[PDB]
């Protein structure tokens, strides 16, 4: 957990303009968060990038978890191996509001982070999940009580967030 170059937004929320895969290789944190779907099919975005960095080990492991346990629920999570990126990967399902899933479940999704003292994470429900990313950061700030280091890829988005928060 040797995080460098973050800007502290609140007592427990830190933000950096970085690729979460590169952050994970440099820091080797105890927990890396994946912005997952209910079947753990890591097709693109953050999920696809983390899976690609494990050379598909995360997808083979996720397929076995689904065959044995069934899909997650929206707002839920599971802990699996972090392979070469972290000790553990916390796979969290935020709502896809573009498909009618309730925005209130974004608070439930962020509550999963409180089960871990320190996490490296992306924003949840952003991009194709359709939530406004500045709203997602507000829910994170209001809900997460443990120490979370957020990696934001898009520099234009990072600047808007730092402008609205700090
Ligand atoms: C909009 C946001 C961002 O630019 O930070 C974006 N993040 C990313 O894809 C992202 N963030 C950090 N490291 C990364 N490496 C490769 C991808 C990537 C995102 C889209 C959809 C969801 Br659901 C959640 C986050």
């Amino acid at each position: 957990n040797s995080f460098s170059g973050y800007l502290k937004l609140t007592d427990n929320v830190y933000i950096k303009n970085a690729d979460i895969v590169e952050e994970a290789k440099k820091v080797k944190p105890t927990v890396v968060v994946n912005a997952a779907n209910v079947y753990l099919k890591h097709g693109g975005g953050v999920a696809g990038a983390l899976n690609k960095a494990t050379n598909n080990a995360m997808q083979v492991e996720s397929d076995d978890y689904i065959a044995t346990n069934g899909p997650l629920k929206v707002g839920g999570s599971c802990v699996l191996s972090g392979h070469n990126l972290a000790k553990h990967c916390l796979h969290v399902v935020g709502p896809n509001v573009n498909k009618g899933e309730d925005i209130q479940l974004l608070k439930s999704a962020y509550e999963n982070f409180n089960q871990h003292e320190v996490l490296l994470a992306p924003l949840l429900s952003a991009g194709i999940f359709g939530a406004d990313p500045i709203h997602s950061l507000r829910v994170c700030v209001d809900t997460v009580r443990t120490n979370v280091y957020l990696a934001v890829f898009d520099k234009n988005l990072y600047d808007k967030l730092v402008s609205s928060f700090l």
